[PDB]
């Protein structure tokens, strides 16, 4: 319970991130992060940073998902970086959790519970060619930014009430359609598990 696998299967490396618990680490290909979460942890997010540079202090930067500077993260990256989210134990004893290009794309990933369950508890993943497809406005370095970071605004980021689905989240959505592509992309991208019944594991880049 409450335990979270991070695995790098990317060729290069990636210096994965977590808050509010977690930190940072270094992942070379093949390597695994352990970290656990308390239950009840809330508006937590895991993801991975690439093309960083850090001296023997743990400062220094990074190509996508730099967190000011540092290598054990105590806040959140710079866009675009793919997100892992999660809260355990939430109302009605179940952990909420999923995969959002909401802030972006920088790395394909798998997220999903070590011990399955009905409904929703089930591995999920965003690992379509996102970067090689993506659009020209959207397009940074090593990334794909979501529309709402590039352009701004009611259309792309709701900040001020209602809002539907754009021409460039459905580009987002055909491509991973599990995971949220907009800020309010809730009833096709929320995925759950019963509390205390398991463990979860991140895998970037699960086909290499």
């Amino acid at each position: 319970s409450g335990v979270f696998e991070v695995h790098n299967n990317c060729p290069y490396t990636v210096w994965a991130a977590a808050t509010p618990v977690g930190g940072g680490r270094r992942l070379e290909r093949g390597q695994s992060w352990w970290f656990w979460a308390p239950p009840g942890t809330k508006m937590a997010r895991i993801w991975g940073r690439t093309n960083c540079n850090f001296d023997g202090a743990g400062r220094g930067w990074c190509q996508t998902g730099d967190c000011g500077g540092v290598l054990e993260c105590k806040g959140w990256g710079k866009p675009p970086n793919t997100l892992a989210e999660y809260a355990l134990n939430q109302f009605s004893n179940l952990d909420f959790w999923d995969i959002s290009v909401i802030d972006g794309f920088n790395i394909p990933m798998s997220f999903g519970p070590t011990k399955p369950g009905p409904g929703k508890c089930h591995g999920i993943q965003c690992t379509a060619n996102i970067n090689g497809e993506c659009p020209g406005s959207l397009r940074v370095p090593g990334g794909c930014n979501n529309p709402c970071t590039t352009f701004g605004g009611q259309q792309y980021c709701c900040t001020q009430g209602p809002c539907g689905p754009t021409e460039l989240s459905r580009w987002f959505k055909q491509r991973c359609p599990d995971a949220y592509s907009y800020p309010q992309d809730d009833p096709t991208s929320t995925f759950t598990c019963t509390s205390w019944t398991t463990d979860y594991k991140v895998m970037f880049c699960p086909y290499g």
